[PDB]
């Protein structure tokens, strides 16, 4: 239901941090999570002093191109998520623990030749949105419904 | 319906440009417009070669603290908006045209002067502000359009 | 008490970004603040998402050569500092709010023709330390005493 | 005598840090610097790259199995030869001024998983400080109080 309105602004905000295909994919994923009601908390599997509840990409989010570990919390709630994006050659393995998983090929969704051009960075973005929603977002929301 | 998800990112993206209460109010207004299906094109009354379709605040948006003139194009196709935010004492008069919805907002009730550049303390009565902008600006434009279509 | 050990490393962590006398003076002041128990938080009057507790100079610290506004927080989080370095002609006025005021003539402390050389950049450094400590550090600490 | 400056030093060193030993030597270097010594260079004897500085000396990490670093007292002539010797998952530290020795398990102080990330690189850092001080720094300082 929700738009991805804000992705262009987020992408521009992360321009100096986006150096590889994985950075661009994680940027997109982050905004999918935010637009579905979550706020970023920080990086790593545990709270640090740098933790801030925010829409922005957490400081240090892009410091490991092989493994992205980002924590989230429901906007006006206490519900928490641990999101991992794991690089495996030209693919990323996405998984979330509140354990939904999803494997994406970077070549299918990111154009490496145009990382500096937002309008040509993402390919098949509508399909990317649906796979992230059905593979990541929806399972989380349904686990929420069952336990009430 | 739509949220204001992205306002925090927008505000951060424009923080150096935000030097007065009016800048902060217009920033808020801009995102209300974008989240309701529009893209920013540019500034002033006149379309020109420096127009660029974007979610970002257009270059020069904050140059006149007395009169903000922003143009928008619907993300889908060629529908258009001309937004004017007019500073009057401690208030701003908003008028929008594609036909002209008019809304007056007291800055004292929506912007904290003391903590201006602090995002989480900049805006007061945000939910009322959203409601009034949607009721006063967004919905009338949409409905007059539906009547015309 | 505390030495200024780390100043050279800090300066080296800034030299490609240091472009004028004021940058070098602010870098020195920053280390006086850090070595006396504070962490750099960010720049400007207001907190932002770019805020980060660090010994390092905050991102954007030298954006404005006329006015440096830096925020600090004590290492335990008990107190905060708003530090302003104001360029006035050949001098800088330093005021810190937790108002401590101190005026430094750049001609007497910074060598403008060797800004890329750490060992020739600073002059009368012992006097500089002493004046910053007695003018800024100590009275800030003692304003914290009376609370 | 704080370890203020360690974060700044680490940032300067991180692009060249590729193993656990690199990170431990960086920490040891700052312990030595903050206790009054400046680095001079590498190897048993002075080389053309010698330079009295707080910074990690040129070529400090060319050999991951054996780190050989020379120091000299700040504003003084007293010299130290520090060796860090890799033995599997441990390092043997000794100082020549002969005088000091200390064995450290890397598993105990360096997180392999988070090496390039400062705040998660060092484990049990307070214990590390105390052992380096008692094992290395103090005997040196005690040496300087006899004969």
């Amino acid at each position: 239901s929700s738009p991805m309105a804000g992705l262009e602004v987020l992408f521009a905000s992360a321009a100096p941090a986006i150096t590889c295909r994985q950075d661009a994919l994680v940027c997109f994923l982050h905004w999918e999570v935010v637009t579905h009601g979550y706020c970023g908390l920080g990086v790593g599997d545990q709270p640090g002093p740098n933790d801030k509840k925010s829409e922005l990409l957490p400081a240090g989010w892009n410091n490991n191109k092989d493994l992205y570990v980002l924590r989230y919390e429901y906007k006006d709630g206490s519900r928490k998520l641990l999101v991992k994006a794991i690089t495996v050659e030209s693919s990323m393995i996405l998984n979330v623990l509140e354990v939904a998983d999803l494997t994406l090929n970077l070549d299918d969704y990111i154009d490496a030749e145009h990382l500096g051009d937002f309008h040509r960075t993402y390919k098949n973005s509508e399909e990317l949105r649906s796979r992230i929603v059905s593979g990541i977002i929806t399972p989380i929301h349904e686990q929420w419904e069952k336990a009430n």
